[PDB]
Order: C-alpha cells, then structure tokens, then sequence
C-alpha cells in the first residue's frame, strides 16, 4: 500500500509567436498519491486546548 | 441562373504552440449562391390559420 500512480513525466512547452516580445515557458505534470485500503496509518495528534 | 460562385474551397488549419496546452483546428470556406435575374423560382406557402 501507498503507491503513487503516474500518467506522465513533467514536460515543458514554449510560446512566443504570435506574442508580443516575450518568451513564455509552460510546464505540466500529472501525478497523484492514492492508497488502496484504509489500514496501516496514524496521525498523532498530539494536541493542546 | 442559380450559379455557385466561390473564391476559396475548404481549408483546414491546425495550431498547437501552445494555445496554453490546447490545440485549435480552424475550418473555412468562401462560397455563395446567386441568381442573374429575379425569376425562375416559386414558393408554396401553403399558409393558413
């Protein structure tokens, strides 16, 4: 348990035409952390009032 | 009469750098339908309450 399924790597695209005097850098990433079943975890917590 | 005048048959364009992560497809055609003289057609009409 605790796998991080990954659709793709990080990518970079760039755009400057038909812009106005300006290179633009765009980056994207699709990643998520999602566990299977609810077992084997704690917080703690650890609290005041 | 009822000639089909045209100056641009169908053009299919394509952009992807960058659109902000979104391709764009553009389709255009330049055409018209026009008659030399005001005669040669009737419409019914076929109308009542």
């Amino acid at each position: 348990n605790f796998v991080m399924p990954r659709q793709r790597a990080v990518t970079v695209e760039r755009e400057r035409q038909a812009g106005k005097q300006r290179d633009a850098y765009y980056v994207t990433q699709r990643v998520n952390l999602q566990r299977y079943f609810a077992n084997g975890v704690v917080s703690g917590t650890y609290a005041a009032s």
